[PDB]
DNA sequence: ATTATGACGCT
DNA sequence: AGCGTCAT
């Protein structure tokens, strides 16, 4: 009753860009917009992977993990756009500079947590109480949130999308108790008016599209993200969170698409997050660990406490290559040829983080790959990190390694080498 | 023969 | 530390 909790404290939206590499291919080049178009990666085999697709082209059946010549089965005319390659491999430069543009501008608003290239999470609880003393009580208009989605309206009591979401949107506002500063959904309304703008402001000074959930917890936003992708945001109330989870796979809800969710629906014998609230917080401890079991117990009544961090830049900087089937490293010359082109991309972005964020990396992480490992690495060796200069960088990632070679040839390398890695990371300031 | 990332948990 | 899981 009157103890409980309802993880009601906090305002937390999660911004996704809409098929990220997608957009900032189509900006460059204006023949791509508004086409059936992808993002590919290399050329030379089965026409390269597919690592992001237009909407557009995602109605033919075009996905991520294909290859563009699969691709071009569904979607003869599909449009593509390769990937930069440098040294060898490809480089991702332009997409990391593009979600720093978007990145900055987000930070405007609120503190962010960058969750990935192209997401961030925003705590909006401050700017919110902040905007609901502005407003002095006034209500919220419908005008102020055009492209919110509330879930689980209309509801009770037109046959066009736009005026399903209108529906609902009118439903909630109708409700909405305005003149109580500390009602939750009241405050989720603000958040979605805040989230308007920031979006607005993302487009307008950048020219991409995103979608966003505005929920009371990271988890929830991520999932009120997706329900209405693209270019439109999603408003996910603690009330709507029952009807929600009642037929929402266990799969769907953040950290839960592996492993671990795949225990919790076959230990317990359920399908849908809302089954959940039938099991005791120390039922689900006992099966799925003391962490676990007590986030399982919360999640499953909307409740969840992660904090969104205070961190906008990545925590490391890496470089990594395949070398698939035949083209698998096999000679010393070969790994270390390799070696130095991934030393060689990582100076060049180590310098620049460090000239633009004062802060170097201290440590050096060197992973591979031997054939024959299903695990996608074998090892991982560290060093010290003392000089962005990439000879010594991919000499010292050579000496980490160098006696994983079985071959009592030392020109040539065995087992041969499917995959490198060179990752710099424990930034101190600078 | 997906590939190239990146954060965080366990022991 | 080195490995594993989960995610864009
Ligand atoms: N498995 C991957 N391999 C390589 N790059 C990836 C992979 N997944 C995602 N990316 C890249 C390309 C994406 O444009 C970008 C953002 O990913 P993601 O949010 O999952 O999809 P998306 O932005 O392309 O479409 P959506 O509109 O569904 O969000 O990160
Ligand atoms: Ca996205
Ligand atoms: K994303």
């Amino acid at each position: 009753g009157p103890h409980m909790a309802t993880g009601q404290d906090r305002v937390v939206a999660l911004v996704d860009m809409d098929c990220f590499f997608v957009q900032v291919e189509q900006r460059q080049n204006p023949h791509l917009r508004n086409k059936p178009c992808a993002v590919v990666q290399y050329k030379s085999w089965k026409g390269g992977g597919i690592i992001a697709v237009s909407y557009e082209a995602r109605a033919f059946g075009v996905t991520r993990s294909m290859w563009a010549d699969d691709a071009k089965k569904l979607c003869p005319d599909l449009l593509l756009a390769q990937v930069r390659e440098s040294r060898g491999k490809a480089n991702l430069t332009k997409y990391r500079e593009a979600s720093v543009e978007v990145m900055e501008i987000m930070s405007r608003f609120a503190v962010i947590e960058r969750a990935s290239i192209d997401e961030a999470y925003v705590d909006l609880t401050s700017a919110v109480q902040e905007r609901l003393q502005k407003l002095q009580g006034q209500p919220i208009s419908a005008d102020l949130l055009p492209s919110t989605y509330i879930e689980g309206l209309p509801q009770g009591p037109t046959v066009q999308k736009e005026g399903m979401r209108k529906q609902g949107l009118f439903q909630w506002l109708d409700s909405l108790q305005i003149d109580n500063l500390t009602s939750p959904d009241l405050q989720l309304t603000v958040g979605a008016v805040i989230v308007e703008e920031m979006r607005a402001a993302i487009e307008r000074e950048t020219g991409f599209q995103c979608s966003a959930g505005i929920s009371h917890n990271k988890v929830l936003a991520k999932l009120a993200c997706g329900l209405n992708k693209p270019n439109r945001q999603t408003l996910v109330s603690h009330g709507s969170v029952p009807q929600l989870f009642s037929q929402m796979p266990i799969r769907k809800i953040r950290s839960l698409g592996g492993k671990l969710g795949a225990s919790v629906i076959e230990i317990l014998g359920i399908e849908y997050m809302g089954e959940l609230t039938q099991f005791t917080e120390s039922q689900l401890q006992s099966h799925f660990g003391e962490k676990n079991g007590s986030w399982l117990y919360a999640m499953c009544r909307g409740i969840e406490h992660d904090p969104v961090k205070p961190r906008q830049l990545p925590k490391t900087i890496g470089c990594s290559k395949n070398f698939p089937g035949k083209t698998a490293l096999a000679t010393r010359e070969q790994v270390q040829w390799w070696l130095l082109q991934l030393a060689q991309e990582l100076e060049e972005r180590l310098t620049k983080d460090r000239n633009d964020n004062d802060r170097v990396a201290t440590q050096l992480v060197v992973s591979i790959r031997v054939q024959g490992d299903k695990r996608l690495s074998s090892l991982r060796r560290c060093c010290a990190l003392t000089r962005y200069d990439a000879h010594k960088m991919s000499h010292d990632a050579f000496t980490v390694i160098k006696n994983c070679n079985t071959s009592g040839i030392q020109t040539e390398w065995s087992p041969p080498l499917t995959m490198l890695f060179l990752c710099a990371t424990k930034f101190s300031a600078s």
